[PDB]
C-alpha cells in the first residue's frame, strides 16, 4: 500500500483505490494502474520533472529503501493477478529489486523528487507507474 500526496491531489494504484477515492475521482487510467482522488488537505511530496534513471524505493515486505537503476517509461506486458487479466500497462519503468504484492504504492524517488510507485513486480523484478510527465499535479 501507499500513495503520493501533492497539492490537493492523492495518487494511488488504481487496484487499491478505496471506494471514497472513486467518489473524488480527477482522473485514472486501468492501462497505467494509476488513480488520482483530490484531498482537502495540502500535500507535500515534489513531483520530479526529470529523465533520472537511477533511484531508491521503498520495499515494504523489506521495511527497506533499495538504490536502483530503472528504464525509460515503456509499454510493457504484465502478467495476470488478481486485479487484472494479462496485458500491457503503459508508462512502466522497470528494475532488479525485490517487490511482493503488498509492495504497491511504495515510492520511487530521485535527486529532483517524486518519480513513480511501485505497481508490478515478481521473479527478481520491480516495476513503477511514472507520474513525472502528469504536469497538471503540479497545479
Ligand atoms: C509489486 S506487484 C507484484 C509483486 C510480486 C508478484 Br509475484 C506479483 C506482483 C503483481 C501484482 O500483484 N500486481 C497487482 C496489480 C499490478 C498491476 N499493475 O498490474 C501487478
Ligand atoms: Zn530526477
Amino acid at each position: 500500500s501507499g500513495a503520493i500526496y501533492v497539492g490537493n491531489y492523492r495518487v494511488v494504484n488504481r487496484h487499491l483505490a478505496t471506494h471514497n477515492d472513486w467518489a473524488n475521482l480527477v482522473w485514472e487510467d486501468s492501462s497505467r494502474d494509476l488513480l488520482v482522488s483530490s484531498t482537502t488537505a495540502q500535500g507535500c511530496d515534489t513531483i520530479a520533472r526529470c529523465d533520472c534513471q537511477t533511484g531508491v524505493y521503498y520495499c515494504s515486505s523489506r521495511r527497506k529503501h533499495y538504490p536502483v537503476s530503472f528504464s525509460k517509461p515503456s509499454l510493457i506486458f504484465v502478467e495476470a493477478s488478481e486485479y487484472y487479466p494479462a496485458r500491457y500497462q503503459s508508462h512502466l519503468m522497470l528494475a532488479v529489486g525485490h517487490s511482493e504484492p503488498g509492495d504497491c504504492g511504495g515510492i520511487l524517488r530521485c535527486q529532483h523528487g517524486v518519480v513513480g510507485i511501485v505497481s508490478t513486480g515478481g521473479n527478481g523484478l520491480v516495476g513503477f507507474a511514472d507520474v513525472r510527465d502528469l504536469l497538471w499535479l503540479d497545479e
